[PDB]
């Protein structure tokens, strides 16, 4: 019958304090005559009911796909506790438990350094900053860009990436107009990270 | 029933002289009953009889698994033909029509920078060296480094990122010893792209 998917929670979250971090079960494909959907919350294999499955949603599918939500605790996401969910149904011969935790494996501080743009980049109106996260693990991370204070726009972050020794490593590019780069202005690469103290470091950028 | 899956072929297949590029089907979770697997390979809808399905391999969780392939010419995929891979096995109701082609749209020039350590990495026994590729489409690409007429080990490269403005970039980490750095060694970044002159082009990188 139906298919089931489970999602981690965003680094962010788990890794900054004040914020809601929350591991999401989410049914798709269900039957009709059949919308009763159980969902059962076990952490490392004790049930809690602290949850909250958001209601049935009719699809143009003519399936109800159904969510739940987990609201875990950061320590907890940290500490590598399983989040297990079970997902009951009339169309299931058996219910599906699908398992999800933080990736196991010994943290590593991701290193992080600033890059320039290019000699040949400056006959451009457009330059390219770059910043270079490498030896982290697991691969759970956050990198933003700012510039005295105030967030940037105009970046992308490549997917982390599996490095030759099992660590990852990514790269961010911010881009600003040349005379940005060339007036002096001061850049930041921030960074996210469960290795780093207080979770957080950040690297600056500017020109001599 | 069972899954398809269809696959392009590689990039460097189809981007450098003497090489056999080919598009591949995938047929999964095969049964027994009615096991037999017949394909019917359409290239822009005019039917290829110059395909090859070659023989039956078995597979674990007791599945099964049948790979066929259609070696093709490089340029036809270039021009942008559609290749349609057609099954037809029993336990369908309806054989299947999977099509793939080569990424519409303006095929665009990537521009490559390389990038060396950041000077904080030269307190470390390995150095980072960087070569930035961007504003290409379609994401189609090929990245190598190499120093002295041999290729390098140590390098991984970011899948295409897609970028603001539609084009992808990626960066490549090359990983070398901080002593042949300060050698002052020659290191280099070839890129592989339809849309450079002879889909080729390469980038040195020295220290000052
Ligand atoms: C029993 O086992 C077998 C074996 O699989 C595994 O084996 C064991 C040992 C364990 O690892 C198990 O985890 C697992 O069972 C099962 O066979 C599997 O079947 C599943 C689906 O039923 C496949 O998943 C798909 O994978 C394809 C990509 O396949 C390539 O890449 C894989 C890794 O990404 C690699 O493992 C494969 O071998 C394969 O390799 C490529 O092949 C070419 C040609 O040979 C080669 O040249 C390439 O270099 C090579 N690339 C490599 C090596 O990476 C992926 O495309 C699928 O995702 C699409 O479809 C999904 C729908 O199911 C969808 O959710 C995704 O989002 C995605 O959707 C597509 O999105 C694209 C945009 O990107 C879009 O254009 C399309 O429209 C859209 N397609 C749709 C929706 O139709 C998906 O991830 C497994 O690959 C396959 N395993 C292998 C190794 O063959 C068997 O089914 C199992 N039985 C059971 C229990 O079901
Ligand atoms: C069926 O549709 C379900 C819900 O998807 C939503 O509704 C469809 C019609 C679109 O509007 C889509 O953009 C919405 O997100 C899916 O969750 C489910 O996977 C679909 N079933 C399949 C596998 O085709």
């Amino acid at each position: 019958g139906p298919s089931v998917f489970l999602f981690p929670p965003k680094p962010k979250d788990t890794l900054m304090a004040s914020r809601t971090p929350e591991v999401t079960c989410v049914v798709v494909d269900v039957s009709h005559e059949d919308p009763e959907v159980k969902f059962n919350w076990y952490v490392d294999g004790v049930e809690v009911h602290n949850a909250k499955t958001k209601p049935r949603e009719e699809q143009y599918n003519s399936t109800y796909r159904v969510v739940s939500v987990l609201t875990v605790l950061a320590q907890d996401w940290l500490n590598g506790k399983e989040y297990k969910c079970k997902v009951s149904n009339k169309a299931l011969p058996a219910p599906i438990e699908k398992t999800i935790s933080k990736a196991k494996g010994q943290p590593r501080e991701p290193q992080v350094y600033t890059l320039p743009p290019s000699r040949d980049e400056l006959t451009k109106n457009q330059v390219s900053l770059t910043c270079l996260v490498k030896g982290f693990y697991p691969s759970d991370i956050a990198v933003e860009w700012e510039s005295n204070g105030q967030p940037e726009n105009n970046y992308k972050t490549t997917p982390p990436v599996l490095d030759s020794d099992g660590s990852f490593f990514l790269y961010s590019k911010l881009t600003v107009d040349k005379s940005r780069w060339q007036q002096g202005n001061v850049f930041s690469c921030s960074v996210m990270h469960e290795a780093l103290h207080n979770h957080y470091t950040q690297k600056s950028l500017s020109l001599s």
